[PDB]
């Protein structure tokens, strides 16, 4: 299984008139490597990533103030708070120069820190990090419904040839494929020899059509089980009636009751598809609450629901109930649980707030121009990076390789830390 402990001794530092807390291990002579987390998590996102750099490189994580570890104090807990903070824990420890390991808004802090300290910063490893948002629509609606009981996938036709880019548990059962295997590929894959091609033609030239079909068609398992796949597909728009995605509602078994009973089949998907679309904007509305005072601090400080509901939606694996706890830790008083969220209220979206869209426009301009190496990991769909701008970023940032970790939501460190520190650890070694 995936690490669950935490078996680190714990270090502090005085800060501002405030104690923080921090992970150091591995060896002491040399460039140290600094991770930083971001909401609603601590220096216990990265557990399982140290481990594959502390043999070779000093490992240095901090719990940002107000979280984990750290004190408590009573402020705003705005960017800029904690900006100030990060700038005099890294001088508290004598730090030098650096490499950069950062995710959330940790990222933020690491990129804003190398803006204006760049002859420091040696390299920067990344993963969905804080970048300026233009639209609500650019933010995945069905993030973190892997587990409702309904199959159904959705693909991306905005990507090169249309490939999954969601696929809900049941969806998994049907195909015997796990989700590595599904999602970046178009979903022809299930096809075979006794599929029907005229049937496949009705489905391309509706999709071209931008349009709805449902069909019966021969698919065969990832054990070359034949079997009838039942499903509908339609179309969903954004906010200028532009078809953004795809919906996929498949039924299960091989059918052969295709008939007479197909009718009430038809109906059932057809039914579900609606039920999802009907409910997809409310599902993206959650962040928008979560920005508001007196709606969005009583689901978020006094119900708990990032820690409960938000965090678990970031992970595509279901987090155990140990790893639930240390997550749970720092704010099981309800009255520290103002990090948690001031944090969505800086997110800069849609042009709000004003002022951290200036600065992260700032800093991505610098990474731009930067000659500084840069390892980048994403995830299928990702959260704060979708695909497309990974693929994007690839091609933009100098100095930049890019890593795909499989499914991953924001939380991309609890889906697959082993690659993530294993590239790193290899990285390191390519560097100065
Ligand atoms: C730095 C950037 C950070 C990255 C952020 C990552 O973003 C990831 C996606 O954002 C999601 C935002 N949106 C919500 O959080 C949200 C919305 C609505 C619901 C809902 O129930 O309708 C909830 C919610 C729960 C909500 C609250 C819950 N309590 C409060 C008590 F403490 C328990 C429980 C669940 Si629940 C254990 C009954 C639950 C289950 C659920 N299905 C389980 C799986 F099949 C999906 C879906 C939603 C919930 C959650
Ligand atoms: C949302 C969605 C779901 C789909 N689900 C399936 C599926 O479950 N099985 C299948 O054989 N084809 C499925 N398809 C069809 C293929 O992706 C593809 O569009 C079809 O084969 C026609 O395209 P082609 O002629 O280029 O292969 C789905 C398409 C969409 C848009
Ligand atoms: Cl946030």
């Amino acid at each position: 299984e995936i690490g669950t402990g935490f078996p680190f001794d714990p270090h502090y530092v005085e800060v501002l008139g405030e104690r923080m807390h921090y992970v150091d291990v591995g060896p002491r002579d040399g460039t140290p490597v600094l991770f930083l987390h971001g909401n609603p998590t601590s220096s216990y996102v990265w557990r399982n990533i140290i481990p594959h750099v502390a043999p070779t490189h000093r490992c240095i994580a901090p719990d940002l103030i107000g979280m984990g570890k750290s004190d408590k104090p009573d402020l705003g807990y705005f960017f800029d708070d904690h900006v100030r903070f990060m700038d005099a824990f890294i001088e508290a420890l004598g730090l030098e120069e650096v490499v950069l390991v950062i995710h959330d808004w940790g990222s933020a802090l690491g990129f804003h820190w190398a803006k204006r300290n760049p002859e420091r910063v040696k390299g920067i490893a990344f993963m969905e990090f804080i970048r300026p948002i233009p639209t609500w629509d650019e933010w995945p609606w069905f993030a973190g419904l892997e587990r409702i009981e309904k199959n159904f996938i959705i693909t991306d036709p905005r990507l090169p040839d249309n490939p999954i880019i969601f696929a809900s548990d049941s969806f998994l059962q049907l195909t015997e494929y796990s989700r590595e295997e599904i999602l970046g590929r178009n979903c022809r894959f299930l096809q075979g020899p006794e599929t029907d091609r005229a049937t496949v033609r009705k489905i391309r030239d509706a999709i071209d059509n931008q349009t709805e079909v449902t069909v019966q068609l021969i698919n065969y398992t990832k054990s070359g089980k034949k079997f009838w796949n039942l499903f509908h597909l339609q179309p969903m728009r954004d906010q200028k009636g532009d078809v953004q995605y795809f919906i996929g509602v498949q039924l299960d078994g091989t059918e052969h009751v295709r008939d007479a009973a197909e009718r009430e089949g038809v109906m059932l998907i057809k039914k579900t598809a609606e039920n999802i679309d009907e409910a997809a904007p409310f599902w993206r509305e959650t962040f928008q609450a979560f920005r508001t005072t007196d709606v969005g601090r009583k689901l978020i400080i006094d119900q708990n629901v990032f820690i409960e509901g938000t965090l678990p939606m970031g992970v595509v694996r279901p987090l155990t109930e140990v790893e639930m706890d240390h997550y749970r830790e720092p704010f099981l008083n309800p009255v520290d649980r103002e990090p948690l969220w001031r944090f969505p209220n800086e997110l800069p979206i849609a042009g709000e707030p004003a002022n951290i869209v200036a600065l992260v426009e700032e800093y991505m301009d610098w990474l731009h121009q930067s000659p500084v190496p840069k390892l980048l990991f994403w995830g299928t769909p990702g959260v704060l990076i979708p695909p497309a701008e990974a693929a994007r970023l690839a091609k933009s940032l100098p100095n930049c390789k890019a890593v795909d970790i499989g499914p991953g939501l924001n939380l991309l460190q609890e889906d697959n830390p082993d690659l993530i520190g294993s590239e790193i650890a290899r990285w390191l070694s390519t560097l100065e």
